[PDB]
């Protein structure tokens, strides 16, 4: 996976946990052959797909990172379906792979927990890299050379 | 700073003095960025902001939308809802522009009070929604074609 | 307000009430100067957006009246789930408001307090048609003149 | 008269008896209204039913959709629908043309025979969905131009 | 005998024993149905089908989609099976292809390996999505052009 093009698109709305699907995300990317990808930040995960439009007119892959917590209002359920139909219509406009790496969570410690601290369980910022890469060099070989 | 771009908001007027207090948030917004006259446009309710939105797009790099939604006593809060979601969406990739999404979607009144910008409010939504546009402005300025 | 196209799309389902929603719409038509809109009739709601992708050739707003109800199936949701789709795909593909004045209601008492009638509340069917001729009038505004 | 529209149905065959009385009532409806022999297809799921209508739309002025999806353990029910649901709306609207939705969405199997059609059935959706598409295309002949 | 049809096979790879399952009856159907060397290609995830089966479009006459979504903790289950919904539903229309839905959705991990195709389940919904794609194809052939 040395010769992919990769971008990285992250929201900042709960910075720790953000910072740390980042992290994962980075690490899988340079172990990969990949130094220095294209890291773009963002405000909210709402702002996330009409960035990784511009970003597919450029490169192999994308991932999207993000954190959406429920509060008392219903407002969870439109902030994660604007991502889900955004992303959704950039991959298959551009036919481009964007990895969904955004957390979408009922209390703040399962969003802990799914990011890759030191004491948790999973780090699905890690997941989405190598989801992005390896459908990259899938198309790469299914795609016209030699 | 954002001194350089072109700002529009519009707000609906179901519910007067919330909506008259997003609209002040999200301009104390504006003119604290170097931006002293957006263009802002009302309409009666949030179905006709997508349609409203799309005219101002081909004409600024940033729309923001705001509005309230209170739930009745019929699933009609539900759908009300969708129509933003799936329209402000569609419209914000067809221009490949930034469109904030400012519309509040509440089950009481008090929470809708709440996140309204007001004297004794815990937040401001407002002013949240147009912070997200003009950085997403500024960040496709950044990746898109200059010298 | 007397310079406006308008056309109104009503469906049949549940009679009594869909010529209460209808009649609310003629008046505050006539009252805004517009004696005689484009009226046409349809059966189910469903058949409400292919109809008014039609009218959207030549009338500067359309007005969408119909009434859904609940009952013992998931079928009320996705009927719903059609009109909210298809309106909105047809406002922004030809560039004219759409007014949603469809009833979504629980009970049938909710949806004729709802319809204008001699002792009801309030009346959706004339709150729609105000929303479609406000909306016409602001993009005449917008728009190139002169 | 309505004998000059041509008609075409697609129905799916999963659950055996109730597709077969929904196609009954659709033909029944059709040669009532002056159309001896419209266009009948059959496809397997429910799933397959949008990409067959929008083949049929290229020559026909309306297309009706039967078929059945009945709830069961897991939340697969839920995904059936939304597919019938957004495929059936996209192909409408990009031909112009009136997809009569005649596929039935119920929680036991015995609320989707009594809306079958059959000898003791309370109603029947199949008829209905395309007597829903006659009147729209007869709608839509008129709407349009003609000399 | 559906020996002329170009068949491609995309199957995901979370949870490998029953992605090999419904890979291993689709296999079967292709092998019986006249056609030996299908296109198998693998992907990590889900979310990862609609792309690579976009691709495979552009040179197969169908595509079958295979994968398992279970549901966890959080409401993350709603959002991988609303982007498989809508993803390949508009593949489907964009390419005038017909693409088989074979991706699990259940509560329970015993529920998953029940409809996978194991010598003791119950149903095999793998070789059920492939009997679905090579069906429609050879439909829209008899529909199209042909001396
Ligand atoms: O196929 C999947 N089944 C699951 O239960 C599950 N849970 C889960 O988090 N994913 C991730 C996967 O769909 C994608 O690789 C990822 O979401 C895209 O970045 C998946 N994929
Ligand atoms: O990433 C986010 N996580 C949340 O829990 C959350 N809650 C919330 O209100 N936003 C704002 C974000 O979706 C948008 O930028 C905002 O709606 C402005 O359009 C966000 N963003
Ligand atoms: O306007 C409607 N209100 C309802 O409560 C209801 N219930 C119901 O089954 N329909 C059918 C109608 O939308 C369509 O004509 C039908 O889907 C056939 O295409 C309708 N229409
Ligand atoms: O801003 C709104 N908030 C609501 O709770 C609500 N409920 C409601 O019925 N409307 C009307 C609005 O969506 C449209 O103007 C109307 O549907 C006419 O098309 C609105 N508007
Ligand atoms: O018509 C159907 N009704 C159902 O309840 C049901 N459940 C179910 O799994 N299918 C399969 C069908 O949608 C597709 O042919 C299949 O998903 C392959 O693409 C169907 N089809
Ligand atoms: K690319
Ligand atoms: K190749
Ligand atoms: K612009
Ligand atoms: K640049
Ligand atoms: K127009
Ligand atoms: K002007
Ligand atoms: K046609
Ligand atoms: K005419
Ligand atoms: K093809």
């Amino acid at each position: 996976a040395s010769g992919v093009r990769l971008a990285i698109v992250a929201s900042s709305w709960h910075g720790k946990i953000c910072d740390a699907l980042l992290d994962g995300a980075r690490k899988v990317a340079a172990g990969c052959g990949l130094d220095d990808p294209t890291v773009v930040r963002v405000l909210g995960a709402i702002e996330i797909p009409v960035v990784a439009q511009e970003l597919a007119r450029n490169h192999d892959a994308v991932v999207a990172l993000g954190v959406v917590i429920r509060g008392q209002t219903p407002h969870f359920d439109y902030v994660c379906d604007a991502v889900t139909q955004g992303l959704t219509r950039v991959s298959l406009d551009s036919s481009t792979p964007i990895a969904n790496g955004v957390l979408t969570t009922n209390t703040e410690e399962q969003a802990l927990d799914r990011a890759g601290l030191p004491t948790s369980a999973e780090d699905k910022g890690a997941q989405a890299t190598v989801a992005a890469l390896a459908t990259a060099l899938t198309l790469r070989e299914l795609r016209a050379h030699s």
